[PDB]
């Protein structure tokens, strides 16, 4: 497999389990700190970045009755401009720039007690596909399936609904959304870390998904595996490998990498575009820092940069 080596620039530092790289609709830029502790418990924050300087504001610490946040994952939403945060201990929340917040679900729409969240995709129907890689959220004792089967997907509707659409995966990780050209959501990808799989499934309709299938091969025999992944606009998905000191790339079949990215440390977790532009801001856990590099071509369109009211 080729593989490039293109600069990395630093863009911040001293995030503990940086992830969850995003952009917002007026262009800025957070990152979340899921493994911030304060007296062993856990104290996860929300950042924005000033991408200037490199420095960090505290924008939300999510706590639910006293039991704190591992935020883990974003996406911005599209008709508001506010985040969807997946927190391994409170599920799924809702962020404002003002740094307030709401938890969405203690429970799914059949009543079962939520699991705590990991990351999310949404599609271009505004449907939002999340791993839950935890146990139950607080206050549940915390949990989570790198050993055990019981992760499970998600997908939160339009209409808002929390529908548990699978279940007995070892670490559900990454995931994203494969559109046709014309815009139809069609196919989901789904990390599994340390089983060194994607596995992919027809999108049907909102909440329907079908067809699971083994659809792509990870590189390595480290502890780790696929973290986070994000589309280029060619369709080509790009997949932080923790512990590889790579990012693999994907073409549109999968299979095996048709490229790797080689990163100047081990542990890439996650990765987002700049809209408009090929540059990749990359969070990782080796110095738990961010960074940003350029890619062969601009990244695929998220959710958020789409128009409700546009024309073609
Ligand atoms: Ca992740």
């Amino acid at each position: 497999i080729p593989v490039i080596e293109p600069l990395f620039t630093k863009v911040t530092e001293d995030i503990p389990g940086a992830e969850g790289p995003v952009f917002d609709k007026n262009g800025d830029f957070y990152i979340v700190a899921p493994e911030v502790e304060v007296n062993g418990k856990p104290a996860g924050e929300i950042l924005r970045i000033d991408l200037k300087t490199g420095k960090k504001t505290v924008i939300c610490k999510p706590e639910v009755n006293g039991y704190g946040g591992i935020p883990a994952g974003c996406q911005c939403d599209r008709d508001a401009n506010q985040l969807f945060v997946a927190d391994m201990r409170l599920g799924l929340l809702v962020v404002q720039t003002d740094g307030t917040f709401e938890e969405i679900a203690k429970k799914d729409s059949e009543g079962r007690r939520m699991q705590g969240c990991n990351d999310c995709a949404f599609d271009y129907e505004g449907n939002l596909w999340i791993t839950a890689p935890a146990g139950e959220v607080a206050p549940a004792d915390y949990t989570r399936s790198m050993q055990e089967k019981f992760g499970s997907i998600y997908c939160f509707t339009t209409d808002g609904q929390m529908i548990q659409v699978d279940t007995a995966f070892q670490f559900p990780n990454g995931i994203a959304v494969r559109h046709m050209n014309d815009g139809r959501p069609y196919q989901l990808i789904v990390a599994e870390t340390p089983t060194k799989k994607l596995w992919s499934y027809d999108i049907k309709g909102p909440a329907k998904i079908e067809n699971k299938k083994v659809w792509g091969h990870i590189p390595g025999t480290h502890e780790g595996g696929a973290d986070g992944m994000s589309f280029d606009e060619d369709n080509n998905l790009l997949v932080a490998n923790w512990g590889s000191s790579h990012i693999e790339v994907f073409g549109p079949d999968g299979g095996q990498p048709k490229m790797r990215i080689r990163c100047p440390f081990e542990k890439p977790s996650n990765l987002h575009f700049k809209p408009q532009t090929k540059t990749i801001f990359v969070t990782e856990h080796e110095n738990n820092a961010v960074w940003k590099f350029e890619w062969q071509r601009n990244g695929k369109k998220q959710y958020c940069e789409t128009l409700k009211f546009g024309i073609f």
